[PDB]
């Protein structure tokens, strides 16, 4: 595993979080290349992409996804001002992250149709420190864990709801788990 924190590695910005509880390694490999190993974890995230993102890349990710629980893998990122934390899941395992969320519309990319949602987090930690902020979510009806996101398609479709987002912090395509188990291998590009 590497040290939980943020850089680069072979050209790609990374972050790699996790809450102390241990059960969770996270490695850095070629290219836009990173691996999560994880058994019995606490809370974390990893992954790999750009910093700062933008609202027209085209992200590329192919591997393997295996979780054993609560986790997604998602293109993950941020805005500021508006602070947003967003997520355009392309799969989960025990838990799908829009459950009992409010539902903003209905978006097809890259092979599948997406639901929208909007959520808020109240006096959690952030990029700029402890706020409230809302979420925004493009979940896949069609779970895969290699393709394409035309992030466009999700910025856009969320701008028509209403869901306005403010300048991209970091964009990655990032393993999320939740006190759960798993394995995952993703290239980004």
């Amino acid at each position: 595993t590497i040290q939980p924190g943020t850089g680069y590695n072979n050209g790609y910005f990374y972050s790699y979080w996790n809450d102390g509880h241990g059960g969770v390694t996270y490695t850095n490999g070629p290219g836009g290349q990173f691996s999560v190993n994880w058994s019995n974890s606490g809370e974390f995230v990893g992954g790999k992409g750009w910093q700062p993102g933008t609202k027209n890349k085209v992200i590329n990710f192919s591997g393997s996804y295996n979780p054993n629980g609560n986790s997604y893998l998602s293109v993950y990122g941020w805005s500021r001002n508006p602070l947003i934390e967003y997520y355009i899941v392309e799969n989960f395992g025990t838990y799908n992250p829009s459950t009992g969320a409010t539902k903003l519309g209905e978006v097809t990319s890259d092979g599948s149709v997406y639901d929208i949602y909007r959520t808020q987090r109240v006096n959690q930690p952030s990029i700029i420190g402890t706020a409230t902020f809302y979420q925004y979510w493009s979940v896949r009806r069609n779970h895969r864990s290699s393709g394409s996101v035309n992030t466009a398609n999700h910025f856009n479709a969320w701008a028509q709801q209403g869901l306005t987002l403010g300048t991209m912090d970091y964009q990655i395509v990032a393993v999320n788990g939740y006190f759960s188990s798993g394995s995952a291998s993703i290239t980004v590009s």
